[PDB]
């Protein structure tokens, strides 16, 4: 069992690899001083905002339509696109987890369903330190604080993640630990509505296992981790029920919104 199980946490990792462009080791490395890179353009304000198209080449621009909207609403819209982008991404990364595409179609459609925001904001962590958040594949940075001085109720969607991000990231986890942690997230056979729970249990359990040596080998000077992923993986949950309420009430206040179509089939009946 041991050695096939560094076997699945390898051929994840890897997967991961493939899936993600900008992984935690990078973006942590564009987040402390340490990389030759040039450092990334800092959003403070809506002065360095308007500066950002500017400085950054990020790769949704705003078609004229659009651009008479508020900031915050631009904003919203724009950050529309790389959630699109990381859909895929996961969507990727999900093919690739022995035995998920061999599970019906209808139940692969229900754990992305479920899965694509709790792996958002897991990932977007990896992106976050207690001042911001790296865009555009860590070539800008846009800081908590700005995004919190957003009118209402667009300064209230980040906090929540940052809120998850400060404690998330204190347990250290890395790559390795997250492609593992990632595909426990899908392959969550508890999700409403599935057809077949038993071969999605199966597989996930083996992931859990596959896990638990993982952070045995990866993590010696914390007792308790993978339980604390456990209630993560529950925390997560929340974030998304957080979201999916706050994103309700933009339907019901705002006049000029735009969900876009793919985000709003995923939210449709969660
Ligand atoms: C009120 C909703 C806040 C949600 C924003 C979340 C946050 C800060 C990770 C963010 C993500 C984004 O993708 C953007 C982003 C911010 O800011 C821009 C300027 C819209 C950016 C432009 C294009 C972008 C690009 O091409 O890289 C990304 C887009
Ligand atoms: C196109 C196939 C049938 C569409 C119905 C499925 C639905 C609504 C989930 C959807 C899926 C999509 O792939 C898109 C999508 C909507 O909307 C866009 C805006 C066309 C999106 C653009 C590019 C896209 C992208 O960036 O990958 C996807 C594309």
């Amino acid at each position: 069992e041991s050695a096939d199980l560094r076997a699945l946490a390898k051929h994840l990792y890897d997967s991961y690899i493939k899936s993600f462009p900008l992984t935690k080791a990078k973006a942590r490395a564009i987040l402390t001083g340490k990389t030759t890179d040039k450092s990334p353009f800092v959003i403070y304000d809506m002065n360095s905002l308007m500066m950002g198209e500017d400085k950054i080449k990020f790769k949704h621009i705003t078609p004229l339509q659009e651009q008479s909207k508020e900031v915050a609403i631009r904003i919203f819209q724009g950050c529309q696109f790389r959630s699109v982008e990381a859909v895929q991404e996961i969507t990727e990364y999900a093919k690739s987890i022995p035995g998920f595409v061999n599970l019906d179609l209808n139940d692969q459609v229900t754990l992305l369903k479920y899965g694509v925001h709790e792996i958002i904001y897991t990932m977007l962590a990896s992106l976050m330190n207690k001042d911001g958040v790296l865009i555009s594949e860590g070539q800008g940075f846009m800081t908590r604080e700005f995004l919190k001085s957003l009118r209402k109720p667009f300064g209230d969607f980040m906090e929540p993640k940052f809120e998850f991000a400060v404690k998330f990231n204190a347990l250290e986890l890395d790559d390795s630990d997250l492609a593992i942690f990632i595909a426990v997230i899908i392959l969550s056979g508890d999700r409403p509505g599935l057809l077949n729970v038993k071969p999605i249990e199966d597989i996930q359990d083996n992931l859990l296992q596959a896990l638990e040596l993982q952070l045995k080998l990866n993590h010696p000077e914390s007792s308790q981790l993978f339980a604390k992923l456990l209630q993560k993986m529950t925390d997560l949950r929340q974030i998304v029920t957080e979201h999916v309420q706050l994103l309700q009430v933009i339907k019901k206040t705002e006049t000029d919104m735009s969900l876009h179509p793919l985000l709003q089939e995923i939210y449709k009946d969660l």
